[PDB]
């Protein structure tokens, strides 16, 4: 019983983490086999943060103008390119730490645990969700660039977010482990604000199964909806609309429970409409969207407490 | 900016998680230097959990009667022994990935990362308070017994906590790791019960620290109280006592935003009086208890 945010061990990143220099920045890389991956806003001086332009920056830099820490070991720098926002730094020594691991682009909805790093040393361990106007709300301060994102199923590593930059309104966006944006977003200090944000629907209807399967329904109603009737409600909330695939994912917390998906629809719309009336549901007084249908199963019982 | 919930990265205690085996159970232990820690209940079979001689029920046991497997690889047992609700098996081989460590038994109220472990592989790793009442509010299935709770200061593990047991509310109970429990259990099968919980004053107040620091100050107020007076309201809303020794703790956290504990506590009062006239706190709805002073100066500082 309980249901917590819960991070994937942070161990098999931890091993990863380095420090890289450039010039008076220092920020966070990756160190996978013989590469370093970091962000290329690392080769930006004061005078470089509005209208960079990073081919002329970069042909300046000799490889050892990159000092690559890990640890108390300096690893030396034999090659360099740069693959969209990220910097990728060949170094002399393949890390003996590395995991068996891939990369992976993700989609609003889906969470992620974040190592987040100082001077290429670990601090702590918190989830995420990209949001649906491609933010993360994370917990970051100076230093913390280069910290990434990841899953731990299957005991592969998925990396799935690079932290590069803090937006004015307090959130976080980053790149894929191929350097490309999440969302519209680029590495410039110009005006990008975030899209407004919604609720992630997918993920607060595995919510209100995680809290069935965990013994509650007071929430429940005898009524049902249609999917379009559930999304015109939905949509006056800012909730995002639910598609049929998010109707299929939800399938197997379905069954396991008894609440055909449409049914747990229309008891999200009456605790839209009606709130929470001083009861909480898995210890929280709001709707939570930051647990994924996947991340339920991974973490609920498959019995349910009828 | 930002404010989440955040564990200690778990990297130095995944390397010390096995699977102890006895007889048909299997659960976690913790392996370091030449020993494995876990919970004595592994010996129990489901008749002997009723009402438990665990004195006897160790007479019985020989070393070969306990499997340790780290990964892939077999420990040999080559000596056994109990301390408090803990048993200690001593292996033939001293963990390699053993970190600086330290046992330490916390106070209500004190915070620590859980590694969440099934079949000696850990899991998941969340964060957790030290309730009141002696449960903590985990996440837990069958097969998680012997997931450990820890604090990182330095590169120095500091163990807090063993997991034993899920009371009928769906709390959990343990021990620290010289097995003594938290609280008022045992490891039998009787009738057990969390007693009233109650919420962790000084936490709500970092808490509050924290909101003003990321700039909520929607709650903040012209009024100051007393402790006394403080104190009084305090006990009406279920609140622990707040003492002097909470006032120099957040000591740090005042000083960051120059705010004074009494202050913030007539912030505090108020919201206990009035509630939060349909507003937010760091997005929650809720008076938020499982962040400690030291927490809330690590993550905003
Ligand atoms: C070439 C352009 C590069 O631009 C950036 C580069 C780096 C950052 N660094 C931060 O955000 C860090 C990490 C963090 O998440 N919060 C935080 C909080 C306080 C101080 C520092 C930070 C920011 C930038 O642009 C911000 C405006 C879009
Ligand atoms: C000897 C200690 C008293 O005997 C017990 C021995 C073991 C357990 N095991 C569990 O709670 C596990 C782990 C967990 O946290 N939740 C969970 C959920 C479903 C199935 C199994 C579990 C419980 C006992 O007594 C329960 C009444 C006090
Ligand atoms: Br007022
Ligand atoms: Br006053
Ligand atoms: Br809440
Ligand atoms: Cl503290
Ligand atoms: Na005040």
């Amino acid at each position: 019983s309980g249901f917590r945010k819960m991070a994937f061990p942070s161990g098999k990143v931890e091993g990863c983490m380095v420090q890289v220099t450039c010039g008076t920045t220092t920020l966070n890389g990756l160190w996978l086999d013989d590469v370093v991956y970091c962000p290329r806003h690392v080769i930006c001086t004061s005078e470089d943060m509005l209208n960079p332009n990073y081919e002329d920056l970069l042909i300046r830099k000799s490889n050892h103008n990159f000092l690559v820490q890990a640890g108390n070991v300096q690893l030396r720098v034999i090659g360099h390119s740069m693959q969209n926002c990220v910097l990728k730094l060949k170094v002399d020594t393949a890390n003996p730490k590395t995991p068996k691991y891939k990369f992976v682009r993700i989609q609003p909805g889906q969470t992620f645990s974040v190592l987040a790093c100082y001077n290429g040393s670990p601090s702590g361990v918190y989830q995420c969700a990209m949001r649906p106007n491609f933010t993360i709300k994370g917990s970051f301060l100076n230093g913390s660039c280069g910290s990434v994102g990841f899953n731990i199923d299957y005991d592969c590593v998925s990396f799935c977010y690079m932290h590069h930059m803090e937006l004015p309104t307090g959130v976080h966006a980053g790149t894929d482990l191929e350097g490309n944006f999440y969302g519209p977003f680029v590495d410039r200090q110009t005006a990008q604000a975030a899209g407004t944000d919604t609720t992630i629907t997918v993920n607060v209807l595995a919510w209100l199964y995680a809290a069935v399967i965990n013994g509650d329904r007071w929430f429940l109603n005898r009524f049902t909806t249609t999917l379009n009737d559930f999304n015109l409600v939905a949509m006056k909330y800012n909730y995002e609309p639910l598609t049929q695939d998010h109707v299929d994912i939800l399938g197997p917390l379905s069954a396991q429970t008894g609440i055909a998906v449409l049914d747990m629809c229309a008891s999200l719309k009456e605790l839209l409409q009606n709130g929470m009336n001083g009861r909480t549901i898995l210890g929280s007084a709001l709707l939570e969207d930051e647990f994924t249908p996947f991340d339920v199963v991974r973490q609920c019982s498959g019995v349910t407490f009828q």
